[PDB]
DNA sequence: AAAAAAAAAAAAAAAAAAAAAAAAAAAAAAAAAAAAAAAAAAAAAAAAA
């Protein structure tokens, strides 16, 4: 509602935002402002920032095609203790219109809608669930793997059609659910074992995986130096004693209100080439396969990156960053045709 | 060993008839009393050497 109303920013504030947009490291600087007390998950924070900006909302009514999913979906899969839940909790406590779910505490009707009695008018009233409450926001699903398949089947329609067609006795209707999904899962056997492929080790249906347009593998490199650095960060966090949030908030609201990035010609060609190369790279045995849904993924991420720069026009740097982020998540460089992830 | 199933199986809510319970509820007629008035019998005081 605030982004809707036109006098949210003074002119000098708009100039301040625009001057911020012109810095070379605005993407880095905005991503780093997220979760300031989480130590160097820079790419994850970039992806979450892109989720906050979102892709471009397009009207596909005349194409007779069905609504396009402009929201960005992220899976954080990694071995335990790697700060996934802290990121989901940070996002949950940051956005308006969010919901947080963990494990088996949610049922399918509890995620979509059900009928209760109004204990003040004794009328049966339909009441929404967690995925409709976070309609124009973000749903953070924690312990995504530890979630029974009856209630994850619900996520297919939400994550593709952005709608939720309940066909029950009382009323049948399509509830709109334009939520962005931020999920955290453990691998099969709740620890990456490096003798299994990515697919064998994530253990999620290829359809469900294709619905996520970033999969960050939060693997733990058995690394002395990184352990030392994170140890110092965590201990310093016990004796504690940037980019302001009041400008990050305004920057994001401005980007939502004014910027609607459109694909340019070089972006279009780069997207085509990126999709073809992505299919060749992921067509291997145990790697995460690419589908046309991943080309739509790339379009979304590129539009989000162009929204970060207040670009209002997607060109080749945005597509390059989308492809780079899609590679870095999933550790495409550290896999191989004999699928399996190396220690860097 | 876990992963879908595929039932119990419990609750809340609904119905859904029963079968019991609960809630509404002045005016019309009569009689008796106490008072009158009236026909009859009865009991008074004026008449006279
Ligand atoms: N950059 C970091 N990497 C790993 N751990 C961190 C980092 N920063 C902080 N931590 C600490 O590590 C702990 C990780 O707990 P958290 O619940 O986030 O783990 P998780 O990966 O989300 O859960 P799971 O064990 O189910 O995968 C947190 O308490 C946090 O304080
Ligand atoms: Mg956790």
């Amino acid at each position: 509602d605030e982004e809707a109303e036109q006098k949210l920013f003074s002119e000098k504030r708009v100039e301040l935002l625009k001057e911020l947009s012109r810095k070379p490291d605005i993407y880095e600087r905005l991503a780093s402002a997220l979760a300031p007390s989480i130590y160097e998950h820079e790419d994850i924070k970039k992806g979450i920032l892109l989720q906050l900006f979102g892709g471009t909302r397009k009207d596909f009514s005349h194409t007779g095609r069905g609504k396009f999913r402009a929201e960005i979906n992220i899976l954080l899969c990694g071995d335990p203790g790697t700060s996934k839940s802290q990121l989901l909790q940070y996002v949950y406590n940051l956005v308006p219109r969010g919901q947080y779910t963990s494990g088996k505490g949610s049922s399918a009707v509890g995620l979509t809608a059900y009928v209760m009695k109004d204990p003040e008018t004794r009328q049966l009233v339909l009441q929404t669930g967690a995925l409709v409450l976070s309609d124009n926001g973000i749903c953070c699903i924690d312990e995504f793997d530890k979630m029974n398949e009856s209630t994850r089947s619900v996520l297919h329609e939400v994550m593709e059609q952005q709608t939720l067609s309940i066909a029950k006795a009382g009323i049948i209707c399509q509830l709109n659910a334009r939520t962005s999904v931020l999920a955290a899962a453990n691998p099969i056997e709740s620890q990456w074992n490096p003798k299994k492929t990515t697919i064998e080790n994530i253990q999620l249906p290829h359809t469900l995986l294709s619905r996520f347009d970033l999969i960050f593998l939060l693997l733990d490199p058995q690394d002395e130096a990184y352990d030392r650095r994170l140890a110092h960060h965590l201990v310093a966090l016990y004796y504690q004693s940037l980019l302001d949030m009041a400008v990050l908030k305004d920057y994001i609201a401005y980007a939502h209100s004014t910027i609607m990035p459109r694909l340019s010609e070089e972006a279009s060609q780069a997207l085509i080439e990126a999709y073809v190369d992505m299919r060749k790279i992921g067509s291997s045995r145990g790697m995460v396969s690419a589908y046309p849904r991943q080309l739509e993924s790339l379009i979304r991420l590129a539009e989000a990156h162009a929204k970060v720069r207040l670009s209002n026009k997607v060109e080749a740097i945005d597509v390059e960053e989308a492809k780079r982020l899609h590679r870095e998540a999933l550790k495409q460089s550290a896999t191989d045709p004999r699928t399996g992830i190396v220690d860097i």
